[PDB]
């Protein structure tokens, strides 16, 4: 599958794509503002993310620092990222079907839009500014809003015990973000493609 990975900030992020225990495709790749980034992502690709880090110094060899979703230092993210990190999160053909979200679940730094670009199904948007409204407790001094789970680390927020409700912490998210995960029993926003769709992530897709 090819996953376009696009810019509209204004501002240079450094996209990052991941399964958790490995880089999918490079891994990482600066974008500048209207820097578009295509991607292939291996079928049967369970539990993929993409996301922006902001803010990013890489000497030479890729080794480094971002104030958002850092991988352990990497330009090529193994690993996932730092909270705070909108993600983008996918599943692809899965007994013949393509599973994408966004999540609040790991805070917000960045807008997103994650869209198809093969027919079936629709995308999905998180694109308020939750950093501008972002609750005190929750805002990240890196920039971004955190989840409660990452700031207060208490089985409410981070759902340890598989039983929880929404918080006053999610219900920002969900207020500003319908169509994205707020908490980790959240009601799923999960949209389901066909098998081997392509799709788009696009940073700041309204700004």
């Amino acid at each position: 599958a090819t996953f376009e990975i696009v810019n509209r900030c204004s501002y240079t992020v450094w996209a990052a794509a991941s399964k958790g225990d490995a880089a999918l495709d490079a891994g990482g790749r600066q974008l500048n503002s209207g820097e578009s980034w295509t991607i292939n992502v291996e079928p049967g690709t369970n539990g993929g993310k993409i996301w922006a880090r902001t803010d990013c110094y890489f000497d030479d060899s890729g080794s480094g620092i971002c104030k958002t979703g850092d991988c352990g230092g990497l330009l090529r993210c193994k690993r996932f990222g730092r909270p705070p990190t909108t993600l983008a999160e996918f599943s692809l053909n899965q007994y013949g079907k393509d599973y994408i979200d966004i999540s609040n679940i790991k805070g917000f730094n960045v807008p997103m839009n994650f869209s198809p670009t093969t027919r079936g199904c629709r995308g999905v948007r998180c694109a308020a500014d939750i950093v501008g409204q972002c609750p005190a407790k929750l805002k990240a001094p890196g920039g971004g809003c955190n989840d409660a789970c990452t700031v207060f680390q208490t089985s409410e927020y981070c759902c340890t015990t598989g039983k929880c409700g929404p918080t006053e912490y999610s219900r920002f998210f969900k207020r500003l973000c319908p169509d994205a995960f707020s908490y980790v029993l959240d009601k799923p926003t999960t949209v389901t493609c066909p098998g081997s769709s392509n799709y788009r992530v696009t940073f700041c897709p309204t700004a």
